[PDB]
Order: structure tokens, then sequence, then C-alpha cells
């Protein structure tokens, strides 16, 4: 069943797929380079926001409750690739 | 009519919209946070590549042929917002 944050991330993502459609569309109509470039940047910024809600969800959620057991090093170590790999 | 670079940017973008679908889908199935986070990052990296092909197209294209006339300052000045605004 679906979190606070995971819902919003999801809706954010849905919103971004439509944003993407628009860009695909204008590129298809041989749109002005700079305009396309700025849409693409708008999309990336929304992606950044969604990813950080994710992280945030993850930390209080799966991350924390690597309280009990092997948690610790493994949760961290793999958390690290998802920041940049 | 459609450029070298603008074609590829377009196909890249089309590819990314499908990538996005997948993410929307897994989030809908309450997917593992980290996995989702890493897809989202994969999408952003492809966006970065597409944007730079754009830039590259723009520079040889509309940017350059602000050779003649008021070109110069205006093309540059507005080019600058599309790097970060
Ligand atoms: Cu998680
Ligand atoms: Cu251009």
């Amino acid at each position: 069943e679906l979190t606070a944050k995971k819902r919003a991330a999801l809706n954010r993502l849905k919103t971004v797929r439509g944003h993407l459609d628009g860009i695909v569309r204008m590129l298809e109509s041989d749109a002005y380079c700079v305009d396309v470039m700025k849409q693409i940047s708008a999309v990336q910024s929304s992606l950044e926001r969604a990813n950080r809600v994710m992280l945030h969800n993850h930390l209080e959620t799966c991350f924390s409750t690597a309280v009990l057991d092997g948690h610790g090093q493994a949760a961290i170590e793999e958390l690290i690739d998802a920041v940049k790999f």
C-alpha cells in the first residue's frame, strides 16, 4: 500500500510524462532549439524534485528499519549508488 | 526540415518517454524506492545527452547564423538562460 511521498512522486512522474510528450511533439515540428532545450531542463528539474521525495520516503521507510539485522552497511552501501552511479 | 542532431535528440526523447512509462508503472505497483530512484536517474542522464546534442545543433545552426545583424548579444544573452534558468 502506497505512501505519502510515493504517491506524490508518482503524480509528479505522471505530470512529467505529459511534459515529455509536448517536447517530443515540438521536436517533431522542427521547433526552435532553445525552447526545446528549456523544456528539457524544466523536465529534469521536476525529476530532481521527485527523486528527492523518493530518497526522503526511503530514509524514513526501508532505510530506517534497516535498524534490525544486517541493515547498516548494506543499505548505506547500495543507497550510495543511487545518488550517482 | 529536420537536422542530424534534432532527429537523434527526438529519438532519444522518444526512448525516454518509454523509460518514464516503466517508472510510472513500477511506482504504481509500490516498487522498491532505490530501484525507482535509479531509473529516474537513468532518465535524467539521457535527458542531459539529448540536451547537449540540442545545444550542439543550435550552435552550428541558429546560433552561428546570428553572424549577420543583431545576432551577437541577443543570441548569447538568451542562450544563457537555457543553460540554467
Ligand atoms: Cu525504500
Ligand atoms: Cu537553434
